[PDB]
């Protein structure tokens, strides 16, 4: 719970305590070069970029609940992530306990990149990371993406 896993290959998630200082070593040894790091304002004093020099970020400002909205954030996450993938990057996506925020997010990008409905997707990462819970507002708006790009 407290640290990242590969979900598939060159795709982890993680809870904000994977991307502090400290993990330097453990983020270098897997490869890691690109960051999507999840947080709200609120969160801004622990949640937040470590590694100014050494690494590319994405920063987004989420709210962990049912009414904030993350579907306007898929296109950017997807083509973030692609972009790293294609050219033998890494990418470690974290929020702060790598539940529900952060964990849809990476299940945005297994759905469309992999061709699985919601519940497969979302079982196939709670195989690699078993505390991932994306609230009720998530999974209806990761239903809502896929009739967009399935369109």
């Amino acid at each position: 719970r407290r640290e990242m896993q590969e979900i598939l290959p060159g795709l982890f998630l993680g809870p904000y305590s994977s991307a502090m200082k400290s993990k330097l070593p453990v983020l270098q040894k897997h490869g890691i070069t690109h960051i999507i790091c999840i947080r709200q304002n609120i969160e801004a004093n622990f949640i937040k970029p470590n590694f100014q020099q050494l690494f590319r970020y994405l920063v987004l400002d989420i709210a962990d609940n049912p009414v904030e909205n993350i579907i306007r954030f898929f296109p950017m996450t997807k083509e973030f992530i692609d972009g790293s993938l294609q050219m033998g990057g890494k990418v470690l996506v974290h929020g702060n306990a790598g539940i529900s925020r952060s964990a849809a997010f990476v299940i945005a990008y297994i759905m469309e990149t992999f061709g699985m409905k919601y519940r497969d997707a979302f079982a196939y990462v709670q195989e690699r990371r078993f505390c991932i819970n994306p609230n009720a507002g998530f999974v209806h708006q990761l239903q809502e993406y896929e009739a967009i790009y399935l369109a």
